[PDB]
């Protein structure tokens, strides 16, 4: 006589699976933001080097 | 040059974060509706 509790038990596991998916997405987002800060700094250093090099190439 | 590789990695990371944030937003509204309806079905 638990067919009424299987409804709240299936909905509880859907909530737990959604919490697990949210946690996995936030960890991927956190690591992607760390690499984006690493890549944005490398893009600035390389764009500054390309700008400071061509700026010196004058007549 | 080394700049074409830096712009591609930044653009690829910006696209991944955008798609991850869209999944996160859709998962949060699905979670908020699942818990609000589960608490309604409880005493």
């Amino acid at each position: 006589h638990n067919i009424m509790n299987t409804q709240l038990k299936r909905a509880e596991s859907e909530v737990a699976a959604l919490n697990r998916r949210i946690q996995l997405l936030e960890e991927d987002l956190e690591r992607s933001e760390e690499r984006l800060g690493s890549a944005t700094a490398k893009l600035s250093e390389a764009s500054q080097a390309a700008d400071e090099s061509e700026r010196a190439r004058k007549i």
